[PDB]
This record gives structure tokens, sequence and C-alpha cells, in this order.
């Protein structure tokens, strides 16, 4: 589609702003009834990040790296045909385990 881009994959500050932009798709404002748009511009972050900035500080223990190509499969899940119906429960536990475990753990709380 397009694979390639400049990502540099900074740090943890990259690692939210990723997730954030899915995060925010899940339950982005009334202003977008379309949670399936959104994400196809994450769409494009996951093409540069996998197919162009792939390195990292994998110190091989890395939860949420690991999540990110979890949540993955599930996001593309539920842009199928784009179903507008109620978010699966891989969709949901995984973009709510996603997002906990991209939101919960990265706001360092527990």
């Amino acid at each position: 589609c397009d694979s390639g881009t400049g990502l540099t994959g900074n740090y943890s500050q990259d690692t939210l702003t990723v997730i954030a932009t899915l995060r925010e798709a899940i339950d982005l404002p009334q202003d977008a009834p379309n949670r399936q748009e959104v994400q196809d511009t994450a769409r494009g972050q996951i093409n540069d990040y996998i197919s162009r900035y792939r390195r990292k500080g994998d110190a091989g223990g890395l939860k949420s790296f690991t999540t990110m190509q979890t949540a993955l499969n599930s996001l593309a899940g539920y842009y199928t045909s784009y179903g507008a119906r109620p978010i699966p429960e891989k969709l949901k536990k995984r973009l709510q385990l996603e997002f906990t475990q991209a939101e919960r753990s990265i706001e360092r709380g527990v």
C-alpha cells in the first residue's frame, strides 16, 4: 500500500504516541462517528514503524511492544468490512487490554 516512511521510533514518547492514535480511535470524540477512518491514519504509522522503523530498544521483555502486535491483529479485525457492530471481545479485550496495557501500564500506576 505505502510501506516505508521516516519514522524514528524515538522512545517511550513514540510508544504512547502510536497507541495514542489507537486508543483515540476506539473512543475518539463524537466528532468522528467513524472509529474506522481515524484508524486508517494509524495504519500508516504501522507501516512506518513496522515497515521502516522496526528497530528500537528491545530489552528482551517488552510487554508493551508484544501487545502492539497482539492488538494490531485485533484492530484490523474491527475494520473488517467495517462492521459497525459492538466491539467484539477480542477487539474490546485486545483494545481494552491494549488500551489498558498501553494506557494503564504506560500511565505508571500499578
